C-alpha cells in the first residue's frame, strides 16, 4: 500500500520524511546469491544480516543482483537473454529476501549490475547492443519488476553501480557525454570499454522499462566519488534528467535520487567529498541524494558514529556503510557497522534540514 517514496529532496515513507540507515550487504556469494538455486546457500546469512541490521537500529540494506553475469541474467550462446538465471529461481528467491526484510522493518535496494568491473563479455555488449539490451529488458528485467513491484521493502532500483570504473573518457560537444577531466581523477580503472554516452544510453533504457513496469519505482546511479553527480565546484552532473533522456529518447528513463560512493585516498577526503561539504552545495534539490557507501576505515577518522551524524545532519537523505561481510579493501567489520548505525537508533528528527524519521513501519501487500 505504502511505498517509499521520493519527493523533491527527501525520501518519504506515509508523509513522514526517512533517512535511509543502514550498511551494504552488497553480497554473502559475489553473484551468485540469487538464482540458479544458489538462494538456498546465501538466504540465511543474508537473513541473518538483516537481523542485525534492524536490531542496529537501520532501515536499508544494499544488495547486488546481477553483478558480473556470473548467474544473472541468462544469455543464450549469441549473447541474448533468455532468462533471470538458467533455473528461473531469481524472482522467487529475490521476493523471499524481500518479505523477510519486510518482516524486519528494512528497506532494499536492488542493485542489477555492477560497473567498477564489468568482465563478462554480454553483459558489456548490452551497451553496445540494442536487441541484446532489449532482449534483457523484455525476458529478464520486465519480469522481476512486474513481479517484485507490489513489494513494500523494495525501495530502489540501481541500475548500475559506479559506471566511472568502466567509463573510457573522452571530449564531447554535449555536456552530459564529455570526460575529459575523469581520466586523471582515477575514472576507468575496471578497464575503459563504455564511453559516457553509451552508459547514459543504457542507464535512460533500463530506468525507462522499470518505470514502465512500476511507475512508483525508485531508480537510481550508485557513482565512484562526488565529480560525477554535481554541477558545483567545475565538475558535471551526468545522471540527471536531460542527460539520460538525451542519449535515448526514454522520457521516464530518469533516475529519482542521486547517489554518491565516497572514500579517503591516503587518509584525505576528496577536498569536496560529501563529508567536506554538506548535500546543499551539490545543487541537486531536485531529487534525494543518498551516501551510498562509506567506510570509517577509508575516511578521515572522524569516528563511524561521527560520520552518520554528519550525514543525518548536513542533509543527506542517507548512509551506507561499505559491506557488512567485512570484505575486501576499504571495508569496516560488521560489528563497527552495527555500532554506527546504532547512532541513528529510534530517531525522528522532521525538524526540516535534518534527516527524518529513521526507524519506519513497513506494510505487507494489499493483494486483490
Ligand atoms: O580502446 C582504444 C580505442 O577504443 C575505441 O573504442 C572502441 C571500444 O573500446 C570498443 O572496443 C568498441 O567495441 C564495440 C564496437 O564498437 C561495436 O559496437 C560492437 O558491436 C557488437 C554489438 O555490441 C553486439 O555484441 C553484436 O551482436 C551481434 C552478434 O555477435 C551476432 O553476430 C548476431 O548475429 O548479430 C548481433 C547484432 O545484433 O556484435 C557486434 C560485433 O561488431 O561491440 C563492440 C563491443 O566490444 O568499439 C569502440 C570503437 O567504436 C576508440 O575510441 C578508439 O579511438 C580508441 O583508440
Ligand atoms: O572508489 C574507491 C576505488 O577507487 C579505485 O580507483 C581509483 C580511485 O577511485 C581514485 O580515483 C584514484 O585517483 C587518483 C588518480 O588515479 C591520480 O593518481 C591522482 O593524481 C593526483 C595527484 O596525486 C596530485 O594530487 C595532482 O595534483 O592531482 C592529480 C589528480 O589530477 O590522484 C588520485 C587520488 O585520489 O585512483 C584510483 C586508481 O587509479 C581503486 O583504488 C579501487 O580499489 C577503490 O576501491
Ligand atoms: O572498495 C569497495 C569497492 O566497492 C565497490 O562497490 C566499488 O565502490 C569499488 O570501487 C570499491 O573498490
Amino acid at each position: 500500500s505504502e511505498f517509499l517514496k521520493a519527493s523533491g529532496s527527501n525520501f518519504y515513507y506515509g508523509g513522514q520524511k526517512v533517512f535511509l540507515s543502514g550498511v551494504n550487504f552488497a553480497w554473502r556469494s559475489y553473484g551468485s546469491d540469487f538464482g540458479n538455486g544458489q538462494y538456498a546457500s546465501n538466504g540465511p546469512a543474508l537473513k541473518d544480516w538483516i537481523n542485525k541490521v534492524k536490531a542496529s537500529g537501520g532501515n536499508t540494506a544494499r544488495v547486488w543482483v546481477h553483478v558480473e553475469g556470473q548467474v544473472s541474467p541468462a544469455f543464450d550462446s549469441h549473447g541474448f537473454v533468455t532468462s533471470t538465471d538458467s533455473k528461473k529461481t531469481l524472482i522467487n528467491d529475490l521476493s523471499d529476501l524481500l518479505d523477510y526484510a519486510n518482516g524486519q522493518n528494512v528497506f532494499l535496494i536492488l542493485v542489477l549490475f555492477n560497473g567498477a568491473l564489468q568482465n563478462n563479455s554480454n553483459v558489456q555488449n548490452l551497451f553496445w547492443d540494442e536487441s541484446k539490451l532489449n532482449s534483457y529488458i523484455n525476458n529478464a528485467l520486465t519480469p522481476m519488476v512486474n513481479a517484485l513491484k507490489s513489494k513494500p521493502s523494495l525501495a530502489a532500483w540501481e541500475v548500475l553501480n559506479e559506471p566511472e570504473g568502466t567509463l573510457q573518457p573522452g571530449s564531447d560537444q554535449n555536456s552530459c557525454y564529455d570526460t575529459s577531466t575523469l581520466a586523471a581523477q582515477g575514472a576507468g580503472w575496471g578497464g575503459k570499454k563504455f564511453p559516457m554516452k553509451q552508459i547514459l544510453k543504457t542507464i535512460n533504457w533500463i530506468s525507462s522499462a522499470i518505470h514502465n513496469a512500476d511507475s512508483k519505482a525508485l531508480v537510481t546511479v550508485g557513482s565512484w566519488s562526488e565529480l560525477t553527480q554535481t554541477d558545483s565546484f567545475g565538475y558535471r552532473n551526468h545522471y540527471k534528467d536531460s542527460c539520460l533522456t538525451g542519449a535515448g529518447g526514454k522520457s521516464n528513463g530518469i533516475i529519482n535520487f542521486y547517489q554518491m560512493h565516497t572514500y579517503s585516498h591516503s587518509g584525505k577526503w576528496n577536498q569536496n567529498a560529501p563529508f567536506k561539504v554538506n548535500r546543499w552545495a551539490y545543487n541537486v534539490n531536485d531529487k534525494p541524494l543518498l551516501i551510498g557507501e562509506f567506510a570509517s576505515v577509508c575516511s578521515q577518522n572522524e569516528g563511524i558514529q561521527n560520520l552518520y551524524k554528519y550525514a543525518y545532519n548536513n542533509g543527506y537523505n542517507g548512509a551506507l556503510t561499505w559491506q557488512f561481510n567485512s570484505g575486501g579493501d576499504c571495508s569496516d567489520t560488521y560489528s563497527n557497522q552495527m555500532y554506527g548505525m546504532q547512532a541513528l537508533k529510534g530517531q525522528n528528527d522532521q525538524s526540516g534540514g535534518k534527516g527524518g524519521m529513521v526507524s519506519v513501519n513497513i506494510n505487507h501487500h494489499h493483494h486483490h
